């Protein structure tokens, strides 16, 4: 199974940099519980934002740009990035903007951190149809000291499919 897992502002804006408008160890943790030793997804801006393998984790990057860098596996394609994890129980894609949008409609599952943040980015989350999801998963957490804004983590599970997503 495929699933996405992202991070939203207000207006669905994401931020794959170290760099975020917001500060959530909380976040982050979460991010890191739900990939761990499962195979990631993810887009060359991505992959370089990050820039080191997410341990425990195969790092494939998709690209039609692939680097040299062989730590992680290089792929040029969405069925080749999928054929590349093999038979696993769950593939988690983690961005960029453009690769959401390419995997939303093979996924069956979203893990999304809904953070109330109004930002200044112009890279978004896919569109998605509410109804087609079911949340099977929500809870919320105050801003602390550590946190910089308020989160709703969420779980959706397809219910129905409408093709482009
Ligand atoms: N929920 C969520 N939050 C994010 O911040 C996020 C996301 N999903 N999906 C993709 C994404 C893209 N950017 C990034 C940037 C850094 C790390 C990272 O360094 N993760 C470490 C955790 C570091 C820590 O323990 O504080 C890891 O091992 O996962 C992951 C994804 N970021
Ligand atoms: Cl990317
Ligand atoms: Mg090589
Ligand atoms: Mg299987
Ligand atoms: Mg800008
Ligand atoms: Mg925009
Ligand atoms: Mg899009
Ligand atoms: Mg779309
Ligand atoms: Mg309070
Ligand atoms: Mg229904």
């Amino acid at each position: 199974m495929i699933s996405l897992i992202a991070a939203l502002a207000v207006d669905r804006v994401i931020g794959m940099e170290n760099a975020m408008p917001w500060n959530l160890p909380a976040d982050l943790a979460w991010f890191k519980r739900n990939t761990l030793n499962k195979p990631v997804i993810m887009g060359r801006h991505t992959w370089e934002s990050i820039g080191r393998p997410l341990p425990g984790r195969k790092n494939i990057i998709l690209s039609s740009q692939p680097g040299t860098d062989d730590r992680v596996t290089w792929v040029k394609s969405v069925d080749e990035a999928i054929a590349a994890c093999g038979d696993v129980p769950e593939i988690m894609v983690i961005g960029g903007g453009r690769v959401y949008e390419q995997f939303l409609p093979k996924a069956q599952k979203l893990y999304l951190t809904h953070i109330d943040a109004e930002v200044e980015g112009d890279t978004h989350f896919p569109d998605y149809e509410p109804d087609d999801w079911e949340s099977v998963f929500s809870e919320f957490h105050d801003a602390d000291a550590q946190n910089s804004h308020s989160y709703c983590f969420e779980i959706l599970e397809r219910r129905h499919h409408h093709h482009h997503h």
